[PDB]
């Protein structure tokens, strides 16, 4: 049973996930987000995860409160449904092509707390995609995969090899965390 | 039962195929371009397709057509035999060494249409791989891969990383669809 | 049963290799370098061989002739092991995060013999990896993927994508030639 | 007695080599790319080999595969042919002057197999050699060298100082090969 | 009969010398630093010398007083063993391929001492070759050429055409030397 | 026997060649250049050819047409004496170190004539080497070498690789043609 229940409570927000590894992408998320809320689906779904995500916050300031504490929160559920880590796969990669981008990812679930993240266009440092709602920051996306990192305890690599739309950057990144998660946390027939 | 058979008649070229995904590399091939032959054979091989490919096509012009032609028809029935694409891996990639030559493919089966070809030398804009018969240009590679995209309707990404040889590159490359495509139609056992 | 006995002596050294490609990682590795015995061992265990390493050699001149009479016996036992290569995978690739570092590795097993190195940082070509014993000059890990790849007859691909520490360049290497060879030696299901 | 017979049959060529090391450059080639037999041929000459080559391939591709198994059997025969290595000059080198063109290569027939190939025009990666027959495609050059010196276990060096001409660079460096191993397969006097 | 032995005691160092030029290649050396003794038993096998050196120095402070006073020593006795240089050949030249490098010298025995030395690459100013013992800093390769020149009373040119591997390098450079002496010291069956 | 007598008269100069190719160094030359005689005297001697030559011409204009017209008659002479060419080296190459500098002259005496002169400093297009007599230009250099191969019929390569004294460079290139020279007429015992 590789299972985790994380509530979260700040001055800014108030989190719960509950997370099992070894789902089918049942999948339920509300942050007050939406953009966030899609790309976290989009993670727990690829990853095959049952995630279900509940975050309310200070979105009148902006997402970013909200989004760092739900990656934190989230980061620490993976590293305790993880345990022990005893024969898994460890190791865990994706390529994501996603219409003019591609993008991957490689995970160390048993590595030191660590995240590299290249080769983002230089627009997405000041990017927004907004619809009716709260608007997403794509500046965040670094932070994100930086917060899941620390917390869950695991070396994580997100590159963008190369790309134009922000969202598909964007999405083509959580995708990519997402298939090599679900790879590294494999149980491993021979280790 | 994931098969298809695609008669495609033009001005410039007949074509039959027919494809099995879940084949054994049983795998025929007659165009009258022998290195395209070639790599058509290595590609239904290294995929782990069952293949068969006649084409008859304008060889008098040149390869172009007939080459086309092909690619069209075997995308077409790359995307009839994956049918629903129900429970399949979906994503696939492969490195292909060969020799000083690497090459990677990434695939997206459920993707929109799209391909990007990336650096592939400036020499195989203009190189010829000829024998005792119809030659072949290599700067029709990045044309195959569009139409298999194209007629397929998945997100395609070829890159050559490095190499020297036109052979190589080109090989690299085929094998490398090849082997991406046989991961992605695999039958995924948690999705 | 997919093993070798290697016994190489030479001017310079006394090796003894026993290799089983079926292993549960199952190492025990003594060349007198320590960092060396580091390095193999890791190779070892991530490979999930079962493998023994004795080697005595001219450590009063420097690592290098046991070093590279190592890594020479290594890859023919590599390649009396994996014998005819029937019904194997044959191609195996792996990313290796390590901390700040990205390594990558990619193989043929039925390739001709040929090793690309690349990515490694300038300063490793004058590095020494130095504790309370014999030191290890990072310039010699060309050596030993070249030697590796020339007497197991493979084609191996070693990519350092980016990295900073001397240890963690070298260690990232050995794992992801390691890991890329455990996929390729697997039996594969369709082939 | 310095003589090998190598049968090599493949999917793609069925090649004979008989050598001769000790010979008077009584030389018989046929592999059905008559530019390379015109190349092997002055190889056997310079060589003061006696040799041998029947070669045929799958030429309706191209050359590529027939000229590589060639060479690669060619290697084998050099290696065989050598045995023990004992008590010759183990080391030779040979410039080429041919009309604007100068090649250079050296050799070490006890090194282990190595292959730099250096100073060749870029025009030669992309020039083909076309008569009424099968053309050479000579971007291959230095694949000839390659599959040699990996399968005749030895260290080969071949360099073009200058030159313009595509049948004078490539011409002058098969003789220099020639005649680096002339003279180091010679018995040493004094060794 | 062309053989000197010479005895040189400094503050420094205390060496003993003993030169045959018509030898066989027995060759004993023992200075203390095993890497140079490595490099001096090369130079006098590959000369086809017999050679013996004892020299016991400050090895405390470096190994370059010793390795200095045993380069002089082994000029000098090279220059007393040449005698009158009546009927030899005078001029000698090797290449020397080792792996990724190549080598060269060339020698005039009845040139006025001069050393040139050229195309080292730049790391080799500053890397150690380091083992169990005394370790051998690359820089004094230059001064051990100068030294052996000078006290012999030669023209000595060292050429490193490319390479990466500082004992490769090193190495190819004392054999290239070494072969280099062999052809010039040979008696000239004209002059 | 391989000796032939050269009488050569034109408006500008008389010349008589006598050369033997089987000689033993005995050389006589009389030009009224004296730094020409010299350089032709090395030239014999260092190819260890018997040679005489005697020659008057316009010395008042300077000495370019009486060199010129020597180096002819000297290729004249060469290219008679060589005859069939059978059973010879045919190729010769020597390097020779002079101080400073290193030269280089690498021979094919069945090549078509061609002259490739290169690497000689600029400096040495206006530089006079004067004494109490006619002076000599050292531009002259590559109109003897050019002149030398297109008379006798040869393929000459000359390099100068590095050097800074005209007298060094140009004395050192004639020496190597000397010996490049020598080594090429040697009877060839396997062929
Ligand atoms: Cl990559
Ligand atoms: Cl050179
Ligand atoms: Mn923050
Ligand atoms: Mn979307
Ligand atoms: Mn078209
Ligand atoms: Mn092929
Ligand atoms: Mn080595
Ligand atoms: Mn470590
Ligand atoms: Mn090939
Ligand atoms: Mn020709
Ligand atoms: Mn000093
Ligand atoms: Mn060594
Ligand atoms: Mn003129
Ligand atoms: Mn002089």
């Amino acid at each position: 049973s590789r299972r985790a229940r994380i509530e979260r409570r700040t001055r800014e927000s108030d989190i719960v996930i509950e997370l099992d590894l070894d789902g089918t992408g049942q999948v339920a998320v509300d942050t007050g987000v939406p953009f966030y809320d899609h790309m976290l689906t989009a993670l727990g779904s690829h990853a095959s995860f049952d995630l279900t995500v509940r975050a309310t916050g200070d979105v009148e300031i902006e997402a970013h409160h909200t989004i760092e504490d739900t990656a934190i929160a989230l980061g620490t559920a993976l590293g305790q449904a993880l345990g022990d880590k005893r024969g898994i796969r460890r190791f865990g990669d994706a390529f994501i092509p996603m219409d003019e981008t591609l993008a991957h990812a490689a995970v160390d679930l048993s590595g030191r707390p660590y995240c590299v993240h290249t080769g983002e266009p230089d627009h997405l440092q000041h990017t927004t995609i907004a619809g009716s709602s709260v608007p997403y920051h794509t500046v965040i996306n670094r932070h994100v995969f930086e917060s899941l990192a620390a917390n869950a305890r695991i070396a994580l690599h997100v590159r963008v090899l190369y790309g134009r739309d922000p969202h598909h950057i964007t999405e083509a990144q959580y995708k990519a965390v997402a298939r090599a998660l679900r790879q590294a946390v494999e149980p491993d027939p021979r280790v």
